[PDB]
Formats: C-alpha cells, structure tokens, sequence
C-alpha cells in the first residue's frame, strides 16, 4: 500500500474548517463537492465531533488519513470523493443517533466508511468473476469488499498509521471485527437479504438492537444508506453524481464489448435512453426500500428517506 507524504499529513493538522461550515456538515444533504482541498480537513473534524478531540493522536490520524486518500484510485465514481461522501453521510447517521452505538463501533464505522472503496479499479464483482481476474480467485464472494478491507489492514499496518495501537488486545480485534463486517456489508448483493430480514424483525417487534447479530444487520443498512447517499442529495448534484456512476460503468460495459460479451443495459454507454427507467426501477427496489426500513429502525434518519422521495419524483418527471 502507498505512504503518504510528510508534507500531506502535516499541512492536515493545521487545517481549520471554516465556521459556516460547522453547521453545514450536520445535515443529512450535504454535498462536499464545491471544498475539494478541505476533504481530508473535513474528515478529521466529523471524528473529532463523533468520537472526541483526543481519540486518536493526532499525527497517526493525519498519517491515516492522507494515505488512505492515496490508496484510491483516480476512477469515475469509487474515488477519494466517494469514500468522503460516504463517511459524511456515516457522521450525520452518528450524530443523530450518538448514544445508540458505542465509542469504538463510531471510530470503526467512520474509519470503514473512508476505506469501503479502497483500491477500487473501476469495475464490478461480476466482472471481476467472469473474466477469472486473481482478486476473483483470492475471494470467492464480495470480491472487491475483501480487497477493500485487506486494504484497510494494509494502511493500520504503517508505520506511524497505527490509529487503534492504544487500545486494548481485546479492543484492537473488536474495531477490525466492527471495520470488516461494515466493509463486507457495501456489497450491494448482501443487502436484499439483510433488508428483507431487518423489515421482518421491526414488523414482528422482534428487532433488538442489544442482539449482536441483529446490530450487526443494522451496521449493514447504514453502511447501505451510506454507499448509496448520493440519491439524498439535492436533484442537481445526485445528477452530477450519476453522470460519473454511468462513466464508470460505460468503461466497463466497453471493455466487456471489446472481448465480445453484451453488458447489462447500465453498463451499455449505446442504452443511455433507459437512464430516467433504469434509475426509476432502482429507486423503486433499492433506494426508497433502504431509507425506509433505516427510517423505522432509527427515526431521526428520516430526511435521507424524504430526499430519496423528492428524486425519485425528479426521474419521474424526466422520463414525461
Ligand atoms: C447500481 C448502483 O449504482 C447506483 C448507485 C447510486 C445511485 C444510483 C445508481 C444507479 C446506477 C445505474 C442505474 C441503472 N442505469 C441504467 C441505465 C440504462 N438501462 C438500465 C439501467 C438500469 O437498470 C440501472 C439500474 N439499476 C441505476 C442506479
Ligand atoms: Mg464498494
Ligand atoms: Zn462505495
């Protein structure tokens, strides 16, 4: 894995935030897109809100941090602004539901959601699978989640990056546990059948977050709420966002042509026309699905499910 630059953690710790901002990153629409030079800057100031000013040393984090950032590759979609976008989205979760999860599931989740991409090379796990790439022969399912999170063990074991080295044995194992199954969870494949058995435990009162097993499922949602956010934001930047989704799948959909196999239609760059239906469909059996069942098990995450609502009706007004 690639070291940061000293200069790159350094110039991270006398970062500010400017005081407007403060404000801005509380809510669940935030869109980091306009403060590029301020992302790594912005992810220091959610974990020092979320899990306090002296949780990790600071030089280890900035170390952490910058690194991270230099593990991503310079994709469409699943890039540095990705895992930012997603840990964003993590800290407004956090904030919102503070006392329900505990200080070391916090620095696990918001260390995950940064590192959930990491090494992404822009392509899908069916890809991978099909055409017998060696990340599909070392991990049979989740192909890519496995590798992200080989990744993220990659960077802890850094010298100077160790952020977790102060806890305990016990702890330590814990958090990389917590990581790892947050990181496992953002395959989208998981999902349908963690959705399905959290909107039967709520339905049934069955649903007990003290279960290990059952908390463990709604880590899962969140990381999903999460990895998909995109669909909360204001109509004019989930557009922008799906124009670099698309140029990611496209290359990939060509690349599949190339050696004489038809992709699915969302990643054929000629099916453009079934973007507005294809989204709608998405919407329809991931999205709103998603946020709703999020909404039931912890309430104050409502706002994600009402911006997911306002642009499905937004896709519905393309496609007339
Ligand atoms: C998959 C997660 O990617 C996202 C992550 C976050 C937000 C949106 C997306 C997202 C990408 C592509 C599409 C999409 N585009 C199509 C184009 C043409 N024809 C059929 C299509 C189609 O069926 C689908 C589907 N689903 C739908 C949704
Ligand atoms: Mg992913
Ligand atoms: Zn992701």
């Amino acid at each position: 894995a690639s070291i940061c630059t000293s200069e790159e953690w350094q110039g991270l710790m006398q970062f500010t935030l400017p005081v407007r901002l403060c404000k801005e990153i509380e809510l669940f629409h935030f869109d980091i897109g306009p403060f590029e030079n301020m992302w790594p800057g912005i992810f220091v100031y959610m974990v020092h809100r979320s899990c306090g000013t002296s949780c990790f040393e600071l030089e280890k984090l900035c170390r952490f941090i910058m690194s991270v950032k230099k593990n991503y590759r310079r994709v469409p979609y699943h890039n540095w602004k990705h895992a930012v976008t997603v840990a964003h989205c993590m800290y407004a979760i956090l904030q919102n539901n503070h006392t329900l999860f505990t200080d070391l599931e916090r620095k696990g989740l918001l260390i995950a959601c940064l590192c959930h991409d990491l090494d992404h090379r822009g392509f899908s796990n069916s890809y991978l699978q099909k055409f017998d790439h060696p990340l599909a022969a070392l991990y049979s399912t989740s192909t890519m989640e496995q590798h992200h999170f080989s990744q993220t063990v990659s960077i802890l074991q850094l010298e100077g990056h160790n952020i977790f080295s102060t806890l305990s044995s016990s702890e330590y194992e814990q958090v990389l546990e917590i990581i790892r199954k947050a990181i496992i969870a953002t395959d989208l494949a998981l999902y349908f059948g963690n959705r399905k058995q959290l909107e039967e435990m709520y339905q049934t009162g069955s649903l007990n977050l003290n279960n290990q097993s059952h908390r463990d499922r709604v880590i899962g949602l969140m990381m999903t709420a999460c990895d998909l956010c995109s669909v909360t934001k204001l109509w004019p930047v989930t557009k922008l966002t799906a124009n670099d989704i698309y140029a990611e799948f496209w290359a990939e959909g060509d690349e599949m042509k190339k050696l004489g196999i038809q992709p699915i239609p969302m990643m054929d760059r000629d099916k453009k026309d079934e973007v507005p239906q294809g989204q709608l469909g998405f919407y329809n059996a991931v999205a709103i699905p998603c946020y709703t069942t999020l909404t039931q098990i912890l309430p104050p995450t409502e706002p994600l499910l009402k911006a997911c609502r306002d642009n499905l009706s937004q896709w519905e007004k393309v496609i007339r």
